[PDB]
């Protein structure tokens, strides 16, 4: 059976901001026998409400549990939805790693890059060339999401060794030293990779880059190859990117990456500039939405205020609701008349 | 348009047309029309003529191993212009290091290959791999994410920087290997455990390390139709005494990747009564010579030698390249032009 035509209706009416009609499309989509997901099949039953009757915005999936506990143990195949065409390929990724197992779709992750690109299509003699993604491949998304992106800016996909595990687990037997030369090991490949081939976009993170900025050959060669540098993760800092930005790389466009892994997807900053006083993000509203809430009251917060992320995927391919995540941001309003928060200045948990 | 110039180099591979296979794809490679950027602006300070004085795979030998032109070479520069323009590039790297580009086509072409006892081999088991090796710039991730998707499951892989491990030996830092070896056992396991795992890719320091914990040697037991084992340093003694003793009911092979050549080769089965660890190539595109390391000329069968391996197809060029590392030559062959390898060892 081909649902191809439910599916794009469904990805009208998110196109079309009718964000309503986007919801209830896609609670009949994984809670109905023949196109839904065995997980959410299985899961029907013991909710606590009946996600087609009770479930008609946005605001009502703050019904939903957040079922990541469940992503160890749930064999990958039951988070299929049945509706998708044979064709599909899921391709497995995961979180936490301790790890949570999701899948992605390549039709999914087109969708997410091309609202990701959208400006890009349109902004003034845009740059084209090889992209640097100094970031985990192997079971991360945002390997595979950078791919994506890779191909839109037309050049080829350069990537490194990089095992953010090994960094993680390093950081918390509180082994400095070995974070400190992993961290070299790391600027050593983004070094070679921009010295002998010709980089035009450059993924990376603010310790890689600190480090590549202390050395003159390099930073001669950035200035004078790269169009545009994204800086992802949780610690990031405003005063120092917009010192490197007027100081150091002037002609090079800087931009911010939030990647939320349980939501199957990535959030895209406003450009840093000399007038930027806070980075601010906007997610891929409906199919990716944030709610920020208080720390200790779990209700929303004022807009202004710092609280807990809050993250919703829906989408033809996934469904995961309400999932906390473990970073703290500013609640913006969303512009463009879509529901969700806009998120700025992101944090670890501390 | 070139379609049918493709089409029939795969023909004349797939019926061991070798002569024509070979003189074919040297006119692919240089003719000003299907070249590469990188092969044409290459022929004149060549010795000879590609297209006049090559007639077999034997005649390859003039040519010399281009490895050291791959860091700085401009990866546009290896695209065949015959290629369809919607074919999609792949960079891949090996050793400060060499840049190479590869194609979906090529690599469905070789696992097909690497899959065809897989059609005739008695009711085959289907379900999930995880594969514990490198991605990242590694060919060996996409080849093996390729031979997942025909076995029936998903493909599963873990953190694993090759790179790190390799500068941390080489610092005779072996409390970080340790260490870092334990960190990949830990995410292997974790997978066994957790999900459905019907076929592993790993290496011995590794799998030797997960047969330590009880719990995973019984998931293991339980789940595993196949392991796959990659790199030089196989144990054929160990492999056997894992295969009869601890985990009867799998089936054991070898991996020999071949990088320059975008390509692995796969062992025979090992059983109680294998003698040697004996490996097949993707003839004719990959080919492989064993040789003397003074004089360069192909041992005698039976005798150790010098790895040199040759690829050759629609999608690349690379020639006589010297490996890292030394085997048994052995006779190929229902037919196949190529040696057969034995027992690989480090240079």
């Amino acid at each position: 059976k081909d649902y191809s035509l439910e599916i794009d209706a469904v990805m009208k009416a998110a196109q079309i901001n009718d964000t309503n009609n986007f919801v209830q499309a896609l609670m009949r989509w994984h809670f109905s026998k023949e196109t839904g997901s065995p997980f959410w099949l299985g899961m029907r039953e013991q909710l606590n409400f009946d996600p087609i009757k009770d479930v008609k915005t946005i605001n009502d999936l703050r019904q939903f549990s957040d079922i990541s506990h469940c992503l160890r143990q749930e064999p990958v195949a039951n988070l299929v939805p049945q509706g998708l065409p044979a064709d599909s390929h899921p391709q497995v990724y995961e979180s936490g790693g301790a790890p949570k197992y999701v899948v992605a779709y390549d039709a999914w992750i087109e969708a997410l890059i091309s609202w990701r690109m959208s400006g890009y299509q349109h902004r003034p003699g845009r740059p084209s060339g090889n992209t640097l993604a100094a970031i985990p491949t192997g079971p991360h998304i945002v390997g595979a999401i950078n791919k994506e992106r890779a191909l839109r800016l037309g050049g080829m996909f350069f990537s490194i060794d990089i095992d953010p595990r090994w960094v993680k687990r390093s950081l918390s037997e509180g082994d400095t030293a070995t974070v400190r030369k992993y961290t070299h090991h790391l600027v050593d490949q983004v070094q070679n990779t921009l010295m002998n081939q010709d980089i035009r976009f450059l993924v990376t993170t603010p310790p890689v880059l600190r480090e590549l900025l202390k050395r003159p050959e390099v930073v001669l060669q950035m200035k004078q190859s790269l169009a545009q540098i994204t800086l992802g993760g949780t610690e990031l800092n405003l005063d120092e990117i917009k010192f490197i930005a007027s100081e150091i790389l002037p002609d090079c466009e800087f931009s911010a990456s939030y990647g939320s892994t349980s939501a199957l997807g990535v959030s895209r900053s406003l450009l840093i500039t000399s007038e930027s006083q806070q980075v601010i993000y906007d997610s891929f509203s409906p199919f990716i939405t944030y709610d920020v809430v208080d720390s200790i009251t779990a209700q929303t917060v004022e807009y202004g205020e710092r609280g807990n992320v809050i993250v919703t995927h829906l989408s033809p391919w996934a469904f995961y609701p309400r999932v906390a995540e473990r970073d703290t941001a500013i609640r913006l309003p969303g512009v463009s008349g879509f529901a969700g928060d806009r998120l700025a200045d992101i944090e670890p948990l501390k």
